[PDB]
């Protein structure tokens, strides 16, 4: 059994390692028994040493570094000494800092080269070197791999050739985006991987086990309008996320959900958490305990299409994609963090409106998530939300008490009151009443009987472009869609 000396996948010239107080896993493969030294050199001066065996049966070897502040370039090079043979890898131009994996579907995998104000968010290279990217390729596998089969975009600094290569093929434009503001707050090097498929249900993405503990019935024939690539289960995560599992990382952001409208979809408040809590557990297990228990996990609300009417597919996802909370973190989904994206609608998009073409606000919005859930630090990154109502039936009126200052015009028909008589309950326009600087009167008058539920923005289209009818009179941030429910 001859196994060639190389390093697992995501090693490479120009990639970033996690930071401190994590180790960074280095592993790759080689001849069962021989002795593996990994050395990590500044030019030729060695900062550190790790020693291991190559394991029989996988021909797989493993170290895990010391913890390193960020920076470099540094270079990491593993010897294999098997008897009298000595053979070398070497890597250059190697970082540390914080690595991210991004996944999802196809707002996540559309590139810079088709966002709007491409040409010179192209040319917005030269401050952000240090921003080192990374692509995987589209591959499915019926089985978990141990490493990637193929990488489309090896790490690299990133240039005008590579965030904009081609249509749905790298740089992803919400990666890229979200990793450049990062570099803008914290000024060390950032590692983006993308790894996303168009047309993907979640249980593509999902091992067997969280699969599992949600009870996601055995797939059928999936493919539909809405599902258009690979959905058998796990074969996504077998391929494109299960071989970076024993690499250290930071977190992951993740832009997915448009595929579950039809597929799974009152599932999906069980299988996005579960899929979070599952890469969590497995990550951590992979990386000898470096990658965060708890990782820093931040996704995209789902933004808008233009759909039929009576479609409201895409705003149940967008309330599950909470697990019906209506905002992240939660109990359910701890260290969580959200961007809304319903009023980033793009009517006139080349690519449909399915794929809407401002990314840069829905990585600034994430930014803002990561910032406070991933760095801890005390900025405003939830819309305004009820904290509680107070029906008023004898005068009318529904007050809804926010949770922050809200800034409001005026839209007799966002807000809808579930309206109950003769044993029928008909949803019907909430209008406007009143206003203080956190609390909001619906007239609830042309209800005449009782109520049941208030709801907004429960709709695919809610909003045209950054005119959804509340945010917040600074933040910049939108109101979330809702549901609540009346005692
Ligand atoms: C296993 O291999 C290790 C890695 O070496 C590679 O793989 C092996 C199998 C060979 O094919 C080898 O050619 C590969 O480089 C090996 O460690 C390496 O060993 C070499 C050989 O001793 C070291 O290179 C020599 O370094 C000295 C010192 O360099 C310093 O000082 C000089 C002089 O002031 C400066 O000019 C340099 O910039 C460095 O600061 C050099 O003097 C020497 O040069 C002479 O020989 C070479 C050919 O070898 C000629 O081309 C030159 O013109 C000179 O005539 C070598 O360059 C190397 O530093 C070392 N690397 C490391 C990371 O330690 C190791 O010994 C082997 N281990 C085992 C267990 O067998
Ligand atoms: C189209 O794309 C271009 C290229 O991306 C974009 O221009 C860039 O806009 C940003 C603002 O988003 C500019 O950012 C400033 O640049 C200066 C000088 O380099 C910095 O000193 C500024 O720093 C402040 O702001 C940061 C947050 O943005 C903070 O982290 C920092 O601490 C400072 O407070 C700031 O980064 C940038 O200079 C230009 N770049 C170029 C090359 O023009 C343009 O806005 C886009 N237009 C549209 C309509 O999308
Ligand atoms: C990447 O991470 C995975 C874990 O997610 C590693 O697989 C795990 O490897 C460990 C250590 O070799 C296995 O543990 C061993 O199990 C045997 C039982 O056969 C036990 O007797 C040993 O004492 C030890 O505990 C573990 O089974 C295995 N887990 C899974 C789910 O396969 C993997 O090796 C890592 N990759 C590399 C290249 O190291
Ligand atoms: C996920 O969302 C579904 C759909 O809203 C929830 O299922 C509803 O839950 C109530 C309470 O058990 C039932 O009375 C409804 O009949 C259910 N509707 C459907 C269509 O099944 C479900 O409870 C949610 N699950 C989680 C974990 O939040
Ligand atoms: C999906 O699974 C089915 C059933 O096991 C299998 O026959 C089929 O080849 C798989 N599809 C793809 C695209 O691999």
């Amino acid at each position: 059994k001859l196994v060639g000396f190389r390093f697992a996948s995501y090693i490479n010239n120009y990639m970033v390692l996690q930071k401190e107080p994590a180790g960074a896993v280095i592993w790759g493969y080689g001849t069962s028994e021989a002795t593996v030294t990994v050395t990590l050199y500044r030019d030729q001066e060695t900062i550190m040493e790790k020693v291991t065996s190559v394991k029989a049966h996988s021909n797989s070897w493993m170290v895990v570094l010391d913890p390193m502040k960020p920076g470099g370039p540094y270079e990491v090079m593993a010897q294999q000494t098997f008897g009298k043979t000595n053979f070398t890898l070497r890597v250059h131009d190697v970082l540390f800092g914080d690595v991210w994996l991004c996944s999802g579907q196809s707002n996540m995998q559309m590139t810079v080269s088709q966002i709007f104000n491409a040409t010179r968010e192209l040319a917005n290279t030269a401050a952000y070197q240090s921003v080192r990217i990374f692509s995987v390729s589209l591959i499915q596998a019926e089985q978990e791999l141990e490493d990637l089969a193929k990488v489309d975009l090896q790490w690299a600094k990133p240039t005008t050739e590579n965030l904009g290569h081609g249509i749905f093929q790298y740089m992803s434009a919400v990666c890229w985006l979200f990793g450049r503001n990062l570099y803008d707050t914290l000024q060390y090097p950032i590692g983006l991987i993308s790894s996303s498929w168009g047309g993907t249900p979640i249980e593509a993405w999902s091992s067997e086990r969280s699969l599992k503990a949600c009870g996601v019935p055995t797939q059928g024939f999936t493919q539909s309008n809405s599902v258009t690539g690979p959905s058998n289960h796990s074969v996504l995560w077998n391929a494109m996320i299960h071989p970076l599992h024993n690499m250290t990382l930071k977190g992951v952001i993740w832009y997915q959900g448009e595929s579950n409208m039809n597929f799974n979809r009152d599932l999906y408040n069980c299988t996005f958490p579960a899929l979070i809590e599952d890469w969590r557990q497995t990550f951590h297990h992979g990386s000898q305990g470096q990658t965060e228990r708890f990782f820093p996990f931040g996704f995209v609300q789902l933004s808008s299409y233009l759909s039929a009417p009576s479609d409201d597919t895409f705003p149940q996802i967008r309330w599950h994609q909470t697990a019906d909370f209506g905002y992240v973190p939660n109990l359910r989904m701890p260290n969580t963090f959200m961007a809304v994206a319903m009023d980033l609608c793009d009517r006139k998009s080349p690519f449909g409106s399915i794929h809407p073409r401002d990314k840069q606000t829905v990585a600034y919005r994430l930014h803002l998530g990561a910032r406070a859930v991933a760095y801890g630090e005390k900025v405003i990154f939830q819309g305004p939300l009820p904290e509680k109502m107070e029906l008023l039936a004898d005068k009318g009126l529904l007050n809804l008490m926010y949770s922050q200052e809200i800034q409001v015009q005026r839209q007799d028909k966002i807000f809808e009151i579930s309206c109950c008589s003769d044993h029928q309950c008909k949803w019907l326009p909430a209008p406007m009443d009143a206003f203080s600087a956190q609390t909001l009167t619906l007239s609830t008058g042309s209800c005449h009987g009782t109520l049941a539920a208030v709801r907004y923005a429960w709709a695919t289209w809610p909003c045209e472009y950054k005119q959804c009818p509340i945010y917040h009179p600074s933040s910049t941030l939108p109101a979330p869609p809702f549901i609540a429910f009346m005692t």
